[PDB]
């Protein structure tokens, strides 16, 4: 099997089904003792949970699912009714993120779809019947940080307050995005230092709100 399959079976034999904690300590466990995975981890995991506490978003949009960790750690501190939406682009990966959230029993705040987040961000507004969003995290190819960024604000997905937030901005890095975004009149940007997934290597979080025009 791959490691996403196993990462997946540790889970379900290692935690509580409808605990997202457990969900959350057992990946945490298994890449700390068996196997690293690029899941964003417990250090800069506690830093989103305070940013989605301080913000308490109705609607989050996420970019780059892979086993579902984020999507669990972020859809745990959701309001009722409120919502994720979460894009992948590896089949393999949205049915790991799909069973994932299934175990946790996030499932019904969650929607894990299986495609290129260039191709599906169009279709947001009329496909999935999405206003505007109130967060988006950034967690796939660091590549495509930027491009996706400037795709949301001409979809009209993006309002005043809209909170990027952006993972892996130190390593593996994404210097265009960080150059863009501090040096955009239309974002207030924080940087919160931390560390890489399970390693002692710096790494760290930029959080972008969006001003408008
Ligand atoms: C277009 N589109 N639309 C949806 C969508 C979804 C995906 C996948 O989810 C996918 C697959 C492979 C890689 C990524 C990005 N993630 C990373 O590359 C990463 C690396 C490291 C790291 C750090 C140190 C190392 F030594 C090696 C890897 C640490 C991290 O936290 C990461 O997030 C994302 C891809 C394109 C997509
Ligand atoms: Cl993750
Ligand atoms: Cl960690
Ligand atoms: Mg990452």
């Amino acid at each position: 099997d791959t490691k996403e399959q196993r990462i997946l079976r540790y889970v379900q034999q290692n935690a509580k089904p409808g605990d997202p904690q457990s969900v959350l300590e057992a990946i945490d466990t298994y890449c700390t003792q068996k196997e690293w995975a690029m899941n964003v981890g417990d250090a800069k995991g506690q830093i989103m949970d305070a940013v989605i506490r301080e913000y308490s978003p109705s609607l989050v949009l996420e970019l780059g699912a892979y086993c579902g960790y984020s999507a669990v750690r972020m859809a745990r501190l959701l309001q009722p009714g409120a919502r994720l939406l979460t894009m992948e682009i590896n089949p393999d990966c949205a049915a790991i993120t799909q069973q994932m959230l299934n175990f946790a029993g996030l499932q019904d705040k969650v929607t894990i779809l299986n495609g290129a987040s260039q191709d599906l961000i169009p279709q947001l507004k009329k496909k999935y019947d999405v206003d505007t969003l109130d967060m988006v995290f950034l967690d796939h190819w660091k590549d495509r940080y930027l491009p996706d960024t400037l795709l949301l604000e001409k979809c009209g997905l993006l309002r005043k307050g809209t909170v990027l937030l952006a993972d892996n901005v130190i390593v593996p890095g994404t210097p265009d995005f960080l150059a863009y975004v501090r040096g955009s009149s239309s974002f207030e940007c924080t940087h919160y230092s931390s560390y890489l997934e399970y390693m002692k290597v710096v790494d760290g979080l930029e959080k972008a709100i969006y001003q408008g025009p």
